[PDB]
């Protein structure tokens, strides 16, 4: 159903779990067939599992961790802080993002939006 | 102007500063004359400095701190994690919120949305 505040926290924590192991298939499956992603927020959105799968294959030798609790509401919405530790062109860098997700009546991610820019990068 | 990613970070950090000291007038003035606030997200919004001033007078013996960096984008948007340490009816409690703000072409807060629920309360 539409996640409860408590379920939203669990789903989002689960999502950082999937990204940490890099299980791309399980991630894509957390989304709705026609979800949209806005990462970074301010760029045109990507729509559909096809495109999102592409989007995720492209990005993951990474580890992600939650750097604070998942803030959840009662309307199927949640936001959360986390760090992405990569290794850019030999040089290891870290990115601090904040994701805001909205789930649907099935518990799948209808829409995701990431807030970050070069001000959050530590290279 | 429309804040740069860097200015958005400074404005938002400033906003937690104001809430910590409880300078209600300076906070209200950070908003646009007709901004709207959604706190907690999922409740009807409050519109206008009049209503927002009311909203803030009502809430502040509190201290607020940032518990992670301000994630900012290039389109006048930003989000940030922070903790509110109160003292409810004799009993001291803490609330972990996540705010998402959007600034206008003057650097004022057009819209604010807070994500939190009783799952983020530690009483």
């Amino acid at each position: 159903n539409l996640p409860t505040a408590q379920e939203v926290q669990g789903l989002m924590a689960r999502y950082i779990e999937l990204v940490d192991v890099g299980d791309i298939e399980a991630i894509v499956q957390m989304y709705a067939d026609d979800a949209t992603v806005e990462d970074p927020f301010g760029q045109p959105p990507i729509h559909g599992r096809e495109q999102i799968a592409a989007f995720y294959r492209q990005g993951l030798k990474v580890r992600a961790c939650l750097t604070g609790p998942v803030a959840a509401s009662h309307n199927g919405c949640g936001a959360m802080p986390f760090r992405v530790e990569m290794v850019w062109n030999g040089q290891p860098c870290a990115l601090d993002v904040i994701d805001v997700m909205r789930f649907d009546e099935h518990g799948r991610i209808q829409t995701m939006q990431a807030y970050w820019s070069e001000v959050n990068l530590s290279v």
